[PDB]
């Protein structure tokens, strides 16, 4: 028996239900099958063999196979909980919000009986047949990842819509998914980063048989899914703050938060429960979802040590929160030895450095760590190569640059969190002459600039939604986020509110130019190790103020060299190419004779190449 609801695989009327609650004097279950009243034979059994592990347990009888019951646990004639470890919730304030449309069949509410969030459990529920049998997750290194909110990304929210993307992502190129959080988050619409039931699939996305259904569906494209999971804190609805309330008293939570830029109720990831909770909630998502990973939200936030609202201090070295992130990924990796464990961390090199190596002298792939390069990308792409605040340099895109001896680094210049290139260039973009990086197809032009200078980078990347049609600005500026230090137009959504979907994006043919260019990018990625390789040998001259830039990349299989002009007018660009001879120009399909390795190639301001040291085809 473990806490939650525990079925019994060969018996489909009955549940034994479980509630971890030292320090309560009673329990009672109260639900659908009790009619909602207090009854003495639901009334909890006390298991505790010693005060600090106490659990109140009951196995409940005569259900009928496949029904859906509602129930919290009555807990001291004074809360009503609903289960900590349940999978699905009904709430009464926001379910009368979602559509039918969106959750067919949603069981009521139980108004007037009870009040406050129901658990739901449901014996002999009918079981998804999972159709893919033979999916090889991508190797973690080699992941190029489309960060995807449910509430942004379709205007009908919801997984059996997302399947119908899935050829536009798998043409892209892009081999994994990664969900902002769908677990119950406080009401509907959100970002998803407050969560309230981490077992529990948010209904406003749909039902979880169609996110089964979406994950095998990826699967059969060699797509991974990887769900953004938020454990650094629980909103008040949270049973792990309900159990004892936002109190002194609550050993679950921390008032005030250990550390910087927490929010809700920032919980102890020391106490032995919380660790138990969050092993059964990682092996719950891999389990029942088959999920390939996680992108673990505020993973900086997973210590006791104190660091106020010191940000130095909290993003230093810290070894309690290296020992507990070890330890999580132990648990993680005994459920399944490959999945995916993405850090959300930002903290100092020496500690991203032994969280990527843990694992790898046993054969674990390691820790991979979120690269923000949004800000050198911003300046880089805006063509402001000499900001003194504000660095353009990129070298540090490539693993090695940033003392990594494995590509364990996802570099990324957009996430959900980060401003669009597209309104940083509209807004703010350099002009000199006839040459106006706010003019869109120019703009246009250099995140196609921007993208030959990240997916042909070694190392794990992330792309966030629509980025490939050069979402940002919009009509007005509209396409605006808050809280970068940028000042939005006034006429820009909140940070966290829901933003412009323009799926007509794709029909506008300099847009689809710009999709294009990075699904052939990613082609070449897909289709040559060079661009993958941890072998590979890169040299490179991205530096600050330096708007002639270039990669080299040799590898047994192929020879690869970037140019880029980053400035605002034509300039020669010298790369050092590897090896002298004819090479090849992939897109224009031209020729190049090098014969002193240092060759100059004239390009237009925002202009890249990428040649090749062997004939290997053209883009479409
Ligand atoms: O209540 C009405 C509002 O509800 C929704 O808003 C939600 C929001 O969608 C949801 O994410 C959550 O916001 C918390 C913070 O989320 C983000 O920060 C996370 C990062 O994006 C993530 O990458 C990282 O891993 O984790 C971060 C959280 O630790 C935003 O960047 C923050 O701005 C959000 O904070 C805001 O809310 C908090 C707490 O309420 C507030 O203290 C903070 O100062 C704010 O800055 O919770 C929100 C509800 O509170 C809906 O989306 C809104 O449109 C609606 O008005
Ligand atoms: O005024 C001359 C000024 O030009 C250049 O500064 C640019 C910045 O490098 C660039 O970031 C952008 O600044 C915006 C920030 O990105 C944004 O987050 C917010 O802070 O608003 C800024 C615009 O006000 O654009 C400016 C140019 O406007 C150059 O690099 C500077 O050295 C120089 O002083
Ligand atoms: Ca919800
Ligand atoms: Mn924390």
């Amino acid at each position: 028996i473990e806490d939650g609801i525990n079925y019994d695989p060969n018996d489909p009327t009955r549940v034994t239900l479980s509630l971890y609650a030292p320090g309560k004097s009673f329990v009672y279950v109260i639900g659908d099958f009790t009619n909602w009243e207090v009854d003495p034979a639901y009334f909890m059994y006390r298991d505790a063999p010693r005060p600090d592990s106490v659990h109140w347990w009951i196995t409940i009888e005569g259900l009928t196979p496949g029904q859906e019951y509602a129930f919290q646990y009555f807990i001291d004639g004074e809360l009503r909980l609903a289960d900590l470890f349940a999978h699905k919730v009904l709430d009464p304030w926001h379910d009368p919000f979602i559509p039918s449309s969106t959750y067919p069949n949603l069981k009521p509410y139980p108004t007037g009986k009870t009040e406050g969030i129901v658990a739901v459990l449901q014996p002999g529920a009918p079981q998804y047949q999972w159709q893919v049998t033979d999916f090889e997750r991508p190797p973690a290194h080699e992941l190029v990842i489309y960060e995807l909110l449910i509430r942004d990304f379709v205007a009908r929210h919801d997984y059996v819509t997302l399947i119908d993307t899935l050829d536009y992502l798998e043409r892209l190129g892009v081999n994994a998914i990664e969900l902002m959080p769908v677990a119950e988050f406080d009401g509907n619409i959100s970002w998803g980063y407050n969560p309230a039931f981490h077992l529990a699939l948010d209904k406003y996305y749909g039902p979880a048989d169609d996110l089964k259904r979406f994950v095998d569906e990826c699967h059969r494209r060699g797509i991974a899914v990887i769900l953004d999971v938020v454990y650094n804190h629980a909103t008040g609805n949270s049973p792990l703050v309900q159990l004892y309330g936002p109190t002194a008293d609550n050993p679950f939570i921390n008032i005030p938060a250990r550390h910087p830029f927490n929010v809700f109720y920032d919980l102890n990831h020391e106490h032995p429960y919380i660790q138990y909770w969050l092993d059964r909630a990682n092996r719950y998502w891999l389990e029942e979802f088959r999920v390939d990973g996680f992108r673990f939200a505020l993973s900086k936030g997973f210590t006791q040590k104190y660091t106020d609202d010191d940000v130095g201090a909290w993003s230093a070295y810290d070894a309690s929160r290296i020992r507990l992130l070890k330890r999580m990924a132990d648990a993680i990796w005994a459920v399944d030895s490959t999945a995916y464990i993405i850090l959300e961390h930002f903290a100092d090199n020496q500690e991203e450095k032994e969280l990527a190596a843990y694992g790898q002298d046993r054969g674990r792939a390691g820790m991979l760590l979120w690269h923000n390069l949004n800000r050198a990308f911003s300046q880089s792409v805006m063509g402001y190569l000499n900001d003194p605040n504000f660095s353009s340099d990129l070298t540090t895109i490539y693993y090695k640059n940033r003392g990594f001896p494995t590509p364990n680094l996802i570099a990324y210049m957009e996430s959900h969190d980060e401003q669009w290139l597209m309104y940083r260039m509209r807004a703010y973009g350099a002009r000199q002459g006839a040459y106006d990086v706010r003019s869109l197809p120019v703009a246009l032009d250099r995140m196609k600039l921007a993208g030959a200078f990240f997916f042909t980078v070694p190392g794990p990347k992330m792309i966030w939604q629509f980025g490939e049609l050069g979402y940002g600005y919009g009509e007005r500026g509209e396409q605006c986020l808050e809280g970068t230090g940028d000042s939005c137009p006034s006429i820009a959504p909140g940070r966290i509110d829901p933003k412009p979907i323009r799926w007509d994006y794709r029909n506008d043919p300099l847009r689809m130019k710009l999709y294009r260019t990075w699904a052939e990018l990613l082609r070449l990625r897909r289709e040559h190790a060079v661009f993958r390789s941890p072998e590979t040998q890169v040299r490179m001259r991205l530096q600050h103020g330096v708007p002639g830039r270039w990669i080299s990349l040799t590898h047994p299989e192929l020879s690869v060299v970037v140019v880029g002009n980053f400035g605002l007018e034509p300039l020669v660009v010298t790369p050092t190419f590897p090896q002298t001879g004819t090479w090849y120009d992939y897109f224009n399909g031209d020729s190049l004779v090098v014969d002193d390795p240092n060759t100059g190639i004239e390009l237009l301001p925002g202009e890249f190449r990428l040649y090749t040291n062997r004939y290997v085809g053209q883009a479409e």
